[PDB]
């Protein structure tokens, strides 16, 4: 396609996200950061060899590893009630039901949120794995933001349904942490920025042209 997100399928992110917040200790959460990064410029490579010359932009990545940032979408609009009837329903839940009760009597607390419950009561039944991409998953948030601007809370759960009847239990617990915008992540923002300037910075090699550094300190 045109970008490399169209290809990064959203299990891959949800995986590292995972790994990164069931690690403890800041070498190992960077380490999986670094993972990914590397996983990201590998899928570049590989789609240039196959004639894809694609850019290599990690935006739509980050955006979603740090969607408080978010700010070419609108709110979405979703707390986590609404998504405690949507899951209460597509389920076929008993209403005030041992599983089902759990989600509307929820209250914020370290890592015992919303997404955490959601989690433990998908991984006995969902779906078929996952299927969309990192583009994919952005096109459907960007579709709920829109319908939420538009005030249209029926679209925005036609296209929330979309998105969580197309993906695994994990994907929805890190979808469900991205619209609710805190990953827990247990590593701060400071310093993903600053593992992705320093993996950046490690890897351009720069490459000493006499002539230029002559022109350079030559000149201010």
């Amino acid at each position: 396609s045109q970008t490399v997100a169209s290809h990064v399928p959203f299990a891959d992110l949800c995986s590292t996200l995972e790994r990164i917040q069931k690690s403890k200790g800041r070498a190992e959460k960077i380490r999986h950061f670094r993972e990914f990064l590397d996983s990201w410029r590998k899928f570049h490579d590989a789609l240039h060899k196959n004639h894809k010359d694609v850019t290599d932009s990690f935006y739509p990545a980050m955006r979603l590893i740090l969607p408080q940032l978010e700010r070419e979408r609108m709110a979405y609009g979703i707390k986590e009630t609404m998504l405690a009837k949507l899951y209460i329903e597509l389920l076929n839940l008993p209403r005030d039901g041992k599983d089902a009760l759990k989600l509307l009597n929820y209250r914020t607390p370290d890592a015992g949120d919303f997404a955490m419950i959601a989690y433990f009561v998908l991984k006995p039944r969902c779906l078929q794995k996952g299927s969309l991409t990192i583009q994919q998953v952005n096109d459907l948030l960007d579709s709920i933001a829109s319908n939420n601007s538009a005030k249209r809370k029926d679209l925005i759960k036609k296209s929330l349904l979309q998105l969580i009847t197309q993906s695994s239990a994990l994907e929805q617990k890190w979808l469900i942490r991205m619209i609710i915008k805190d990953l827990k992540l247990g590593v701060s923002q400071q310093t993903i920025f600053s593992v992705f300037h320093n993996d950046a910075a490690e890897l351009h090699n720069v490459t000493t042209d006499l002539e230029k550094v002559c022109r350079q300190l030559h000149d201010p």
